[PDB]
């Protein structure tokens, strides 16, 4: 993972369950407990792993639901920081932009490795949407959807179709139907 995500991350589970948490869950993996990551910076996913599952046992909460709350959070640090992205825009067009998105984002850095996120329309008023990822971060992945759900005001209906590992990757596809009538 690269540095940005990762410290974002890192506030955000602050944000939710305390400096002391967090900090003894740093030094756990035997980081600096304020440790300033940079940008492009490498950081070791299963150091993230850990660090997570550290929050976990001090917390008493399940690690998955933590990756959603985590995922759930950021929509409203990403709609302040890159504001482009959230502006002029409805749901459906936001999360079927999203793939576009992470591809043109592998820019960042040139190790950057975000999941394909390709939606597809499946009716009028639902999408598909199926995360690629070599990682498998299914709560990330789910809570997002649920904050960009939060942030646009828009009900939606979450059903997952397929969950699992199919050659090399980790995949989950989802069907997404709006409430209010979306597409003709
Ligand atoms: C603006 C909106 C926006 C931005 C700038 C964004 C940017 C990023 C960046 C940068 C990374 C780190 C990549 C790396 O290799 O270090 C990342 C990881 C990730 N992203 Mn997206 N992301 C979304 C919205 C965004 N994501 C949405 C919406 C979803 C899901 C619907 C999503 C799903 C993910 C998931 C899940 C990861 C975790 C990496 C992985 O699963 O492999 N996301």
């Amino acid at each position: 993972m690269k540095g940005t995500i990762v410290g974002t991350w890192i506030k955000t589970l602050r944000d939710l369950y305390g400096n002391d948490v967090v900090d003894e869950s740093l030094k756990s993996v035997g980081w600096e407990p304020d440790r300033v990551i940079t940008p492009l910076e490498d950081i070791d996913d299963d150091e993230v792993r850990r660090i997570f599952a550290k929050v976990s046992e001090k917390t008493g909460k399940n690690v998955n639901e933590i990756w959603r709350e985590v995922g759930r959070q950021n929509i409203k640090t990403f709609s302040e920081w890159f504001p482009s992205y959230f502006a002029g825009r409805r749901l459906v067009n936001f999360l079927m932009m999203m793939d576009e998105v992470h591809l043109q984002l592998t820019k960042m850095i040139k190790g950057a490795t975000p999941p394909r996120l390709i939606a597809k329309p499946v009716a009028k008023d639902a999408i598909e949407m199926e995360y690629v990822s070599k990682r498998k971060m299914y709560d990330y992945f789910l809570g997002l959807i649920e904050g960009s759900s939060k942030f646009f005001k828009e009900e939606i209906s979450v059903e997952e179709v397929e969950r699992g590992e199919k050659d090399g990757f980790s995949r989950l596809k989802v069907r997404i139907k709006f409430k209010n009538p979306v597409f003709e």
